[PDB]
Order: structure tokens, then sequence, then C-alpha cells
């Protein structure tokens, strides 16, 4: 390949894209253009190709590698969307390290997005707070700085995403008067607190060690603000007033190091309201909605406050351990169709990870590839061309990744029997009646078979599917095994409960144990260590509890024990096709109290 | 002589605890005294009501174990007296337990059992009220209240008519769901929450009792959830007693005659929501409150101070609003899985003095079971007998040797049971220090409670713990096997409370010897020792309780051992020059709280969950 007009760092750029992208012994006349976003045009090894943004060179690679794997050239994009960006969570345990941010940077540049995200509570490092991030893998400054300069060498975008009121619970929990001393109620600030306001100079001075000058502030919806230590110091007071008054304050921080600054449209007197729209752009965040129309709807609503605006899409990875690439996909193509129609300027494709961030943080590149051709061609010709050009893998293939999550009974949001399955007890399995081992058992087992085909497909993003292989195992067998245990019981068939006891649920703590094994690595590759811990936790105690299924059976087995309680208690329904949608850990493992105290 | 087929059929029954001699007694009621034994072997004996005739056998035995002529009259400062067993933080007490702990109360001299339930019991027509929970069915309760009734004991349930109720409000149901105000708080004014309050008292109305604690404590953000956003702001204290009236009237259908707990009045009409206040009642309240006074008796409940006054100060907040009080005092047993009864002696005895200084008619010792109901159900009998003593004697004078009649044990000895929390440099006065806890379950790789422990210290004492409970075991008869699990425990706590210190200390100095050794042979050792207390904890909880809530410390300490492996790979597999750095090891550990900030490092951390892990395993 011998490329004329290009400069070093775009040179430099290209050789670390060498590593995934396999590019032609071409010649090729690469020159900023207005023209389009994206231009190609040639034939005979000699191709001129064009960009409007720098960073739209390097998608501009991604697609003439594709089209000269076959053809000897004629495309040209219009970008829909001044700015398309990626936001990894980073504060629900997963805190995704240097090295993945940079995998991350690079494959995202290939797929065209102009801008990448960490959602961080607290879980960036800011100067005398040390109990802010404490044990949590906080990136420093550093760290922060040199994720930002890899970005900058795709003249890719850095934007952190904080929050300067509510969501951190892992910071206030910490009962030092530093800390118990800003604090409202729950997980929420006090407002007002002059200490409190300290610790947001606190943040920004630290983001002003970065280059951008952009942040989300977060400010998301918090229902009892005002309502807790708030109220004993003050009396009730107007919550609408009290947030702007904090807002007010917030922004003025910023000004100082002149962020300009983002926040969740959540919250949004009226004269306090209508002053502080001009200072920021809301974010509308949905990921749920299935028709245009209903979006069309709700932007309406959203330039009735303001039209300074930007949409958050979601790819889905915030329901335990599987994505849901397939529905991402299905609300993308809404979504767009409707961010199109109303003018929306900016795009933001959300990674949350509720709940202990147990998806892999590349589990939804299909769905990240999805909004770029989207945002670009406006339809999904080159999706899985030019999906194979970045990720070596069929975008069908790739999705493949979701099976745990695609039931045949059930298109729909959040139907998670990938982990509310995984993490049930034996003893006491109160989601049973959302299981139809009918179609469940089966369908779990084929999947395994499957993933395990397309580990074989998948480079070096196979340890994602390994680990999707061996849980789709354990759920072939674990979806039904304790209702078998309640029917054998029932019949008193201690040969088969024998057989289930000494037999059974020892191969399941191996595959679980196996499980284990493959997820850890998958977190170390992909994260930093801090917040396994608290995936050892859950398993080690899902493997005990399946010691006690072995153990109540024995001695039961044994006659030491005339019934055994557990079995005879009838379940219900766990909460109002059989499935649904459970994605708390704590209320899936046990009926028991784990958090009150 | 003078008996009865029920009298004598429970002495029958008695014959299990105390070993009865050959002579002969004539058993009579009067008012003269509350107990009156006299007699040179034929005895004449008394009680003013049927159940002290038990204590006065726990009497009669032991001072006729050294003589043979005895003269005795107590005469009992409470009107009753009361033990309140948690039986809804996770660990039900079965019905052979609780048979066995009537038994010993009517010895001791109790008039009352109670059973804290705030959704333990089965419910018609509220199938998730008490699922999977181990709720007591009706023929249960049945059993344990016609038990108690054998030895002429009141039983009184204790339950939740506003908050604590997490256990039931967890399920995301609709008929559920719609009766929530926030957190764990029902919702005041919507009418399916007084439905499913009819059906408490309804399914209360079985029993022969019709005393009731209906409870609502601690209900913190009380008309500030979802009855906000339909009523809007109204005065939380008003509301309060607006669903107190309602809840009476309810309870005045079926006949019951009710209990509560106080402290909402005072952090509602306090300034800096606190309990220990002097309160301002505003005047909608004062009017509301004169008419509710009449029909409920407020209880006072305090396990934390160590003087006379402090008590005192606070019932005389308490007469601004009533004078139909009852205390509550302690027997520590929420704190881990270690109980605290030589605080709970301390204690009692300031609370006695100001209690009688009060003239309080009856005293309930509770004995909680906070954050999963760890701690053993008989493992605080000495401050049941140490509240007995106080109540019919007012002093300790009996206590070594009543208690030895009752239990076969010296009081003395029984309380060492505590030692996994007495450290040596702890004055003996401050409540809730519980490295029992903190220590065992406490991470390896990343331990947040370190800056808490001065292992030369602690590992001698839990070192030392271990031997003398181990011996203790051996002579505790049918109660062996609350020592036999405090002694493992010492042991575990012995070298686990600086293992993790021990590590960090090495890796930084790189002592890959010691890296080395524990990895291979300490962690291993600890994690057999933990699998060993797990079954002897499951024992003494399955003798104790009903299986249900078990699953929760199975949960916990499976959590802790897979905790233990993860610092013997990543160790491991830095050793093995896989990893550059143990990142874990390279932080450096902050104070966890600065509560007790103070010359001793120890302090008090009872949620397990911040105990554990730095990260969420609770949020979203
Ligand atoms: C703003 C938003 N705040 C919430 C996030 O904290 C969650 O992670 C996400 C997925 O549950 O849903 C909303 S989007
Ligand atoms: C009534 C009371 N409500 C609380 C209980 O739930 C706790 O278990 C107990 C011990 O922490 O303290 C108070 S007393």
């Amino acid at each position: 390949v011998r490329f004329t007009g290009l400069s070093l760092k775009q040179t430099q750029a290209i050789e670390v894209l060498k590593g995934h992208i396999s590019l032609p012994d071409v010649e090729v006349a690469v020159t900023q253009s207005d023209q389009a976003s994206i231009s190609i045009e040639g034939e005979e090894g000699h191709y001129q190709l064009t960009y409007r943004k720098p960073h739209q060179l390097y998608r501009a690679l991604s697609l003439l590698v594709t089209v000269l794997a076959e053809a000897d050239v004629e495309i040209e994009e219009q970008a829909a969307y001044e700015d398309l960006a990626y936001m990894v969570d980073c504060s629900r345990n997963a805190v995704l390290n240097v090295a993945s941010a940079k995998q991350m940077i690079e494959i995202l540049a290939l797929m065209g997005y102009s801008t990448f995200e960490l959602y961080m509570e607290d879980t960036y490092q800011i100067e005398g707070q040390p109990y802010f991030g404490y044990f949590r893998g906080a990136y420093s400054a550093e760290e922060l700085q040199e994720i930002e300069a890899y970005a900058q060498q795709f003249d890719v975008t850095f934007v952190p995403c904080i929050q300067t009121l509510a969501h951190l619970s892992a910071f206030v929990k910490w009962g030092v008067k530093e800390v118990q001393e800003l604090r409202d109620v729950e997980d929420i600030l006090l407002i007002g607190e002059e200490k409190v306001y300290d610790l947001i100079d606190g943040m920004f001075a630290t983001l002003s060690k970065l280059k951008t000058r952009k942040v989300n502030i977060g400010m998301d919806e918090a229902h009892l603000v005002g309502l807790g230590r708030y109220l004993i110091l003050n009396g009730v007071v107007d919550r609408s007033l009290l947030m702007c008054q904090h807002l007010e304050r917030v922004l003025d921080i910023a000004d100082k190091y002149g962020f300009h600054c983002q926040m969740w449209s959540d919250m949004f007197t009226r004269v306090y309201l209508d002053r502080l729209k001009d200072r920021v752009t809301l974010v509308y965040w949905d990921y749920y909605q299935d028709s245009e129309e209903k979006y069309n709807r709700n932007f309406r609503n959203h330039h009735k406050i303001s039209h300074d605006l930007a949409f958050a899409g979601g790819a889905w990875k915030w329901i335990g351990f599987t994505p849901h690439n397939h529905f991402s996909r299905l609300v993308a193509i809404e979504a767009n169709k409707a961010c199109r129609a109303n003018q929306i300027k900016e795009v933001i494709v959300t990674g949350w990870g509720d709940n202990g961030g147990e998806t892999a943080q590349f589990s939804i590149l299909p769905s990240l590839q999805i909004w770029a051709e989207l945002s670009y061609r406006n339809d999904l010709d080159g999706l899985s061309a030019h999906f194979k050009t970045n990720t070596g893998l069929t975008v069908e293939d790739f999705m493949q990744i979701d099976l745990a999550n695609l039931l045949p009974d059930l298109n729909l949001s959040g139907i998670n029997p990938n982990r509310y399955v995984f993490y049930q007890d034996i003893l006491c399995p109160i989601l049973d009646q959302h299981m139809t081992p009918e179609q469940d058992k089966p369908h779990f087992a084929q999947a395994a078979e499957t993933l395990a085909n397309i580990k074989e497909k998948a480079g070096n993003y196979a340890y994602l599917f390994e680990t999707q292989a061996q849980l789709n195992a354990i759920l072939s067998s674990k979806v039904d095994v304790g209702r078998r245990i309640r029917q054998a019981y029932q019949a008193d068939d201690k040969e088969s409960l024998q057989q289930i006891a000494r037999q059974e649920l020892p191969e399941l703590r191996s595959q679980i144990e196996d499980f284990h094994a493959l997820f850890s690595h998958q977190w170390l590759k992909e994260n930093k260590v801090f917040g396994l811990d608290t995936v050892d936790i859950r398993m080690g105690g899902l493997l005990q509890r399946i010691k006690r299924a072995e153990s109540r059976i024995e001695v039961y087995l044994a006659g030491q024990l005339d019934r055994i309680d557990e079995l005879e208690v009838e379940i219900l329904p766990f909460t109002d096709f059989a499935a649904t949608t459970a994605n708390q850990w704590h209320t899936i493992a046990t009926a028991s109290t784990i958090y009150t105290t």
C-alpha cells in the first residue's frame, strides 16, 4: 500500500489500524474534501479517497479494504449526524482497562464514530478526596490522559460523563465525617452545602487536566433530592427550585474551567428553568420504544423544553452476562429515523452495565456498527461486509452472542434468562414458573454448540464466545434441575434424587467453576481487577448453595430428616410466553434478606 | 400438694432442666409475695401469679443443694417481664427450640414470650407475605402459644404495620408494589394497605392472646415517597397519628390491646430527627395524640447508655407524650456471630435503676438479629437471667447460682461466649464493637477494615479464647454447640486478623518467600477452617431455627471462600511472572469509619455487604 497526500499522524494512525484491517497493495490519493463525509472513486490499483472530517479517513480505509477484496470503486457517504459517540459504563464495577480503551478507540474509528465516552460516577481520581474511587479501580490523571491522547491519534474526541448530584452510591457509603457531611439521602449529595461544591470543583479541576472541554454532568432523575438530611436541615422547599439552585452552581463551576456541559433530560421556577436551559444541552435517552411514532412524540416534547438536544440510544449490555444486540438493532433502526426526522445533530450509544457489569465490554460491536451504518448510509447494506473487515467475523455470527437471551417464546426489552436462570437457587428456585424446559433446555444446549462453532471463527474475540458457550451449557441443565428435584422428591424416587445429588449437581459445580475461570479471563482482558470480587462472591455463594442442595438431599436420603422444607413450598410467580425481566442479583439468588439491617 | 394437672404436667417437663430432689412441697397462690418458699424435707411454697411457680422451683432446687432450712420472699418490681426473639432477620426459631425457650423463661421468671415477625407468619390471601421465609403456619403459632400457656406464660406477637417490611416489599408483583410508600415502608392512607393490616390481626385473632406489639419503628422517609407524589406535603407527625388511629381501630374489631415502638414520634417532632429529645408537639398532633395515647402503650427502647441519668432524661421526654410506657432492654445478639452478654449486663444495671425510678410496669428484653440473624438464639441466656434477677430481687446475688440451676453452667463461664468481641484495650462501656464479624468477612486481597486491627493484641486474644471456649464447650452440656461454634470462630480470627496485612507487607517489600507460604500453605488451611465453621454454624442454625434464611449465610461464606481462592490464584500468577503487579495490594488502605475515631483501633461495622467489598453488590 502506497497512499499519497497523507500526513505523519495519519500514517502512524494507519500503522496501528494495520493490526485490524489488511490494506491492499494499491495507489491511493487521500485528500480532505467537504464534498461528502466520505468519498472513494477508482479503478486498476489507483483510487482517490476523500473525507470531510479527519476521523472519517479511518472508516474510509475500512470501506476501501472491503470493496477491493472483490471489485477493482464508486463510494459516496453523506453522514446524518455531526457527532456519533459511544459511551462505556465504568461505574458499575467494570472499569475498562487502558489497553482495552485503545482497542475500543481503534474499532470505533474504523466504524465512523466521532467520539468516545466513559461514564464515571466515583471512578476517576480527585485530589484531596481519597474515598472517591477508593479500591474501585478509579482512573488516575495520567490514565485518562493516555486514553484521550490515543483518541486524538484518530481525531476521535473524548468526553467524560460524571455525576454532580446523584448516583454516587459507592462514594457516599463511607462512614467518615468528610464524606457523610456531603450527603442528602441514599445516593444523593447535599444541595447547598459549600463542602459539596468544594468536591464539585475537585471534579472539574481533575477533568480540566484533559484537552476536551465537553462534559456530561449527569444530573439524572433522583426522586428523594431535598427529602433526606436536606429536609432535617432546611424544611420543606421547592424541589424544582432546589434542583436549579444546584445546577446554577455546577454550571458556574464548569465555566470557571471553560467546560461546555451536557446533562440527562430526566430533571427537566420556570424562570429559573428557562435561564439554565441556555447554558446546557439536554440528552433524551431511550432504549425501549419500538416505533418511530413514539420517538417522534418524545422528541416533540423535549423540543417544547429545548432544541439544544442530543439523543442517547442504547447498546444493550446491562442485563447480566449476555447482551442483546438483536433488540438494540430493532431500536436503532427506529430511532435513527426519528433522529433524522427531528434534525438531531448528536447521537450517543450508551453501554450501561447495571448491577455489576457482568456483560463483556466488546460484546456489543454489532450494535455499534449498526449505528455507524445507519448514520453514514441510512441503511444496513454494508453492515456485515464492513463488520467482517473490522472484526474478522460476520455480523450474523457475532450477534449469536445474544443466544442466552433469545428464548423462542419471545422484539421487546430485557427479558434476561441468561442471568436469572444462572443465579437462581436450586433448593428454592423462585424463577421456576418462568421456565419452559420443553422450549428452554434444547434451545440452551443448541446455543452452546453454535457458540462453540463460532468461538472458532472469532479470532481475538473468541474469549467472548467461549464464555457464552459455557454459560448456555450450564443453563440447559440448570433451567429445570430444581423442578426435577421437586418432581423426584414428590414421587419419592430416591434413585433419581440420588443420581441428581451424587452425580448431577457436582457436575454443575464444575461447569460453573469452569464458567468462573472463563469469565475471570474475559474480565481481566477487558477490565481492571477491581469489581471482579463482587462476581467471586456471587458465584461462590451460588456454588455453596449448590452444596446445600447436595447436603440437604443426602441427610434426607439417609433418613435423618422427615421432610425437606424447601421443596414443600409452592412456587409463586417471581414477577408480573413465561419469561420475564429480573435484573437484581440479591433478589434472584434468594427470597431471604441480604441487604436489610 | 395444691397442684393441678397442668402445673404437674409442667413440672414434669421442667425435669429436663431442673433436677428435682425427693422432698414434698405444698402450693398455694397468695397476694402476699411474688414468690415465697419456707420449710425445714417438707416445704410451703407460694406465688402471686401461676408462672412464678416455675421460678420458685429453680429457687427451691438451688437453695436445697447446700441446705435444708429455706425461707425466701421475692417481691418483683415489674407486672410483666418479656423476652422477644427476632424471627424476622432470617433466623426463624423452630418449634422445638421455642418450646425450650419458653421452659427456660419460665424457670427464670419471665411472664411473657415474644416473636418479632415482620412477615414471618402466614396470612391467608397474602401468598407473598412470608414466601420462602419459613413463616409460621397457623398450626405452628397455635402450638407455640398452647405451650407458653402450659406454663401460664403470655404469648405476645410483635409485628409491623408500617415499616421494616423489606422482605415482603421485595416482590415485584402489583398486589405488593401497590402497598408501598418508599424503601421498606407501607403507604399510609391506601386501603389495600389497611386490607392487609386487617388480615394481620385476623391471622392473629386465632389465638387466646389479645395483646400485640404493632411496631411502627424506624420509618424515616414516611410520607416522602409515593405518598408525596399523590398527597403532596403533609405534616408527618400528624400522618403517623392518622395511621396509628386507623390501625388501632382495626385491632379493636378483634379486641387486641396494642403496644408500639416510640421512636417515630420523637424523630418526626425533633429538629435534627433524633430519638433522644424533648420535643415540640404541633397542635394538630397534640389533639390527635390526646385521644390515641389512651389506647396504646409506647415502648421506649434503648440498648446503649452506660448511665441511669441518660435513661432518666429519655423517660421524661416520653412523659410529654404519654404515661402509658414500657421499657425495652437489650440482650446483645445482633452484631455478627458473637453476642455481648458483658455489655448487656452493664446496661441492664442502669436501665433497671431508671425503670424503677420511673415506675415502669413492663420491661421487654429484646434479642434482635441485625443483618442475617447469625448469632445463636440461645447465646444470651445470662442476659435473660440477669434481667430476671434484677426484676425479682433487684440484684445479682442469685445470678450465678440460679443460672447454674437452669442451664448447668456457671454464668461466668457461659459469658466467655462473648470472647470474640472483648478485645482487651476496649473500655467495657461502648456498644456495637464487633470484630467477631468483620474480621471474619473482610476480603483477603482488599482488607478494608485493616487500620482497625491490632495483631500484636488480636491474634493472641483469639488464640487463647479458642482454647478457653474449647474447654467450656467440653462442659456446656446440651449447649456445647454454641461454644463449639465460637471456638472454631476464634481459631479462624487469630490468623485471619492480619493475613491481609502480611500478604501486603511481603508484596511491597518483595518477600516472595512469604507470598509463597501464605498462598500455598496458609490460605487453603484458612479455607478448611472456614468450611468446618460453616458446618458447625449450620448445625447450630438447624438446631435453633428453620432451614429458611440459612441460604443468605451460605451465600456469604461461599463468597468469602471464593475470595480466598482469588487471593491464592492472583498471588500464584504474580509469583510465576504472569502479572507485573497485584494491583489490589498497591492500594493504600484507609480507615473504614471514624464513628469511634478514641485510643483503641477496633470499631463497629455490621453490614455484611460493606464489610466484604468496596464495590457495588447492591445498586444498579
Ligand atoms: C440516564 C440513565 N440512567 C439510567 C442508567 O443508570 C442505567 O444504567 C440505564 C440502564 O438501566 O438506564 C438509565 S439511562
Ligand atoms: C424497635 C427497634 N428497631 C431497631 C431494630 O430493627 C434493630 O434490630 C435493633 C438493633 O439494631 O435496634 C432497633 S430497636
